[PDB]
């Protein structure tokens, strides 16, 4: 996250961290949502590598211990069937982890709340992106989970020729593109968490940045629509 805060430790109790076995260690290279004590909702492109995944919820820094870290092994990875590695652009960047062990639920970890399948939300409707990815464009990761206030930009606007044109499909969620704050590398696969009617719910789970930077002017961080998918995380998730 370019321009972030850091989050307090009990903000966003559904983020989780997803790392790779890393010769003897495990490094971050994802975000994620749970969404069930047993499955995590995350980007199809965070999982295109054949790596040994773990999966850490009621995480803040990722260099010390928070006393709070529960680490679990993802058993079973479902990536969307329509999902091409070549195309992003296409859309259908989502999967589903499920993990070898259910998580206990507490303060610092709880499950993200979804959108009724086909909600759009309005221009301009003020939602927070959080992570631990770049703190700058060819930066480095943050230690401590970062947020970022992100308010969406309508398919409307953000397929516009100014903005993203025609790379954005109406499969997806635009936050952001004021040039400052911005999704950035290692944010990907993490929530949008959006207030609506008083409630925190995550309608986005990042996916792309500009190949100029991560924080451009009217390159908006794009995120697939969790509302979307609605019926097949639920279909997925009965049938596994
Ligand atoms: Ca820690």
């Amino acid at each position: 996250v370019v321009g972030g805060t850091e989050a307090q430790r009990n903000s966003w109790p559904s983020q989780i961290s997803l790392q790779y076995r890393s010769g003897s260690s495990w490094a971050h290279t994802c975000g994620g949502t749970l969404i069930r004590q047993n499955w995590v909702m995350t980007a199809a492109h965070c999982v295109d590598r054949e790596l040994t995944f773990r999966v850490v919820v009621g995480e803040h820094n990722l260099n010390q211990n928070n006393g709070t870290e529960q680490y679990v092994g993802v058993q079973k990875i479902v990536v969307h069937p329509y999902w091409n590695t070549d195309d992003v652009a296409a859309g259908y960047d989502i999967a589903l982890l499920r993990l070898a062990q259910s998580v206990t639920l507490n303060s610092y970890v709880q499950l993200g709340v979804l959108p009724r399948a086909g909600t759009i939300l309005a221009n301009n409707s003020p939602c927070y992106i959080t992570g631990w990815g770049l703190t700058r464009t060819n930066g480095q990761l943050a230690q401590t989970l970062q947020q970022a206030y992100l308010p969406t930009v309508d398919y409307a606007i953000c397929s516009s020729s100014s903005y993203w044109g025609s790379t954005v499909k109406n499969s997806m969620v635009c936050a952001g593109g004021d040039g400052v704050r911005s999704g950035c590398q290692g944010d990907s696969g993490g929530p949008l968490h959006c207030l609506v009617n008083g409630q925190y719910a995550v309608h986005g789970v990042t996916s792309f940045v500009s190949r100029l930077g991560c924080n451009v002017t009217r390159k908006p961080t794009v995120f697939t629509r969790v509302s979307a998918y609605i019926s097949w995380i639920n279909n997925v998730i009965a049938s596994n």
